[PDB]
């Protein structure tokens, strides 16, 4: 997608705050510091659920990074409610881009998130980023580990990505498009 417009529209602490209009939504989730914000900025050339209007045709919905253990119990609880509410009630949601680090096996938190999404029948685009930190010759090895750890559904997608080199950008947009026009 040639992005000519992208800007935050709301930072929702509650579902009442979600934007109206009914445009398709693609939510993004991953471990804190995995490279989610870098992934977003790459695609568009640049305690709340943040909605970004893209080209006035869809919203990216950025979910606060998970797996950061130095968080209060109340914050973790709030995070859980927020995502559970969103995932289970949002009709506009077409897919979640789950971003993981290609360098290592996905974590227990990644697996939990993936299992949660599949439980609710949510289409997922798995992005394994930081690919540039691994020799090209090992990309397949590391991708196989990601695939087997999450046990990725064959209808989901696994795309290797790098915010450094923009590897995966076109493929990621292409997948978002398939998900939106399902
Ligand atoms: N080498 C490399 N570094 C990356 C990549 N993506 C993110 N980073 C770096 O990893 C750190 C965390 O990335 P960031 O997008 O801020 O993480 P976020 O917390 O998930 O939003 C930053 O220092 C980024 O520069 C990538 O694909 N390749």
């Amino acid at each position: 997608m040639k992005v000519t417009k992208s800007e935050i529209v709301i930072s929702a602490v509650k579902p009442e705050q979600y934007p109206e209009g009914g445009l398709p939504e693609i939510a993004l989730a991953g471990r804190s510091n995995v490279g989610k914000s870098s992934f977003i900025n790459s695609l568009i050339n640049r305690q709340t659920l943040n909605f970004y209007i893209i080209n006035d045709e869809l919203h990216f919905v950025d979910v606060p990074g998970y797996g950061f253990a130095k968080v209060s119990k109340s914050e973790r609880e709030a995070w859980g409610r927020m995502i559970e509410t969103y995932i289970t009630t949002r009709e506009e949601l077409k897919a979640v881009v789950q971003i993981v680090d290609l360098r290592h096996a996905p974590s227990n938190d990644d697996v939990q998130m993936y299992e949660f999404l599949k439980y609710y029948g949510i289409p997922v685009i798995v992005i394994a980023t930081k690919a540039d930190k691994i020799p090209k010759g090992k990309w397949d090895k590391h991708a196989k580990v990601v695939r087997q750890t999450l046990n990725i559904d064959p209808e989901d997608e696994l795309i290797l990505f790098s915010s450094e080199t923009k590897k995966g950008k076109d493929e990621a947009w292409g997948a978002i498009k398939k998900m939106i026009n399902r």
